[PDB]
């Protein structure tokens, strides 16, 4: 019996950092890192190609990217149900919900996907998933768009130095509608009541992470 | 129990005609017809695919092949049931997406990604969408183009002849010479039936339907 937890947060808030932190702390704790972040500096080929494209001309490629990136996530968390794990916990790096209600939905609103692409994507999504990876909990790593902005700066990936404060602000608002106010409605009945834990990570924690983690073990003890 | 046979063939060779014909002759005989034939968003995407195919080919193929996949999964649930599909997931790939890639309307990345996906879309869900046999409706491309005009269609009245030829050779290679190799290995074995439908058969299909039965009798 493996519990599944999704760790969520904006570009550069500290997800793979944190995710690599609890990694080391438990033999019963495994993580699945988001394939998009690894393409991000032969699936690596396809993955590498589509990301630069996506940046250069989102209005052309958001639909091919979002489907490929989401397919990539389903097969990764699947191959992890196997892999490992007495008191198992699987941490996901972001989820198939993130894909759709944060990134895909955002590109429609931005018009980089038209009604047709969005409507198709929505039922591919709806369908692709009805056919196991339901989550037991959600951890929300909360940071302001300016913290993420400088942390994209401490990361120094080429492509992301472009990314402007306004796109981060945009994504922040959607994480807050979804994970705090629980304002957003989904087409997945259960994700209206998945328990959620919200961690504030504006303060660095790379070597001052004990409370965060005590908070994690608590919430985990209450599932 | 429920055998699945594919009716294959170039555009307007007569596939929609033969399966409807076959459909009235036996309580054991049902069919699942390809959605592109049928073509809301499928209709916008189809229309866009005629407009700027270098833009919409990847998107159309996706939707077209999963729109097919579910349709056939929906049908899959008499004494000797036989379900004929109006083409298969293989047609989608090794006839159409192929060609479109070959014609540069998909780039390498697009192509590789689609093959990957397909590879996975039709394995995860291979539970009986797998074919028992294939019936190749064989027509000359010059025949298929009269039937293009016969069927009288908006967008269709301009199919260059040359395209139909693009589609012929691919069929012949897969279906006649059997030169074409895949990643659906079973496929390079499965019995194929080659039918000549150059002669109109709308009201003369007994010889056609005789063979289909001699054929089904050996599976
Ligand atoms: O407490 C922290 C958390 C994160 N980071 C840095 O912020 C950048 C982006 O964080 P990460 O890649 O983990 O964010 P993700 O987007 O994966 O959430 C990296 O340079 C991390 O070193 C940091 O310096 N202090
Ligand atoms: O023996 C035949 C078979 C077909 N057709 C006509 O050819 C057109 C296209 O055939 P169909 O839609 O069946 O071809 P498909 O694309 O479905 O292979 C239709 O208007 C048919 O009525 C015909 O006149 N004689
Ligand atoms: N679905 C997605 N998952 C993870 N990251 C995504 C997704 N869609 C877009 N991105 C990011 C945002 C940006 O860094 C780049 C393309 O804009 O990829
Ligand atoms: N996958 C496909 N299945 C059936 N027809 C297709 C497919 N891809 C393209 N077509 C045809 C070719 C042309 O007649 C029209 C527009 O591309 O649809």
């Amino acid at each position: 019996r493996i519990k599944k937890i999704s760790i969520e947060g904006n570009i550069a808030a500290g997800k793979s950092t944190f995710v690599n932190i609890l990694k080391q702390l438990s033999e019963d704790w495994e993580v699945v890192p988001e394939p998009v972040a690894r393409w991000s500096n032969m699936s690596q080929k396809n993955g590498g190609n589509v990301l630069q494209m996506m940046y250069e001309k989102p209005e052309r490629w958001s639909f091919t990217f979002q489907t490929y990136a989401c397919l990539s996530r389903i097969r990764a968390q699947l191959a992890s149900l196997n892999g490992k794990l007495e008191k198992p916990v699987l941490f996901f790096e972001r989820s198939v919900y993130s894909d759709r209600y944060i990134f895909a939905s955002n590109l429609y609103e931005s018009e980089s996907m038209n009604e047709t692409e969005w409507t198709i994507y929505q039922d591919w999504h709806d369908w692709m998933n009805n056919q196991s990876l339901e989550l037991d909990g959600i951890i929300y790593l909360q940071a302001t768009p300016e913290t993420c902005l400088h942390r994209i700066y401490l990361r120094g990936r080429n492509e992301e130095q472009g990314i402007p404060l306004e796109y981060l602000e945009k994504l922040h608002y959607k994480h807050e509608s979804w994970l705090l106010h629980r304002t957003l409605k989904t087409n997945f009945d259960y994700l209206q009541e998945v328990p959620i834990l919200t961690l504030d990570v504006n303060e660095d924690f790379k070597d001052k992470y004990e409370s965060l983690v005590e908070k994690v073990k608590e919430f985990l003890s209450t599932l």
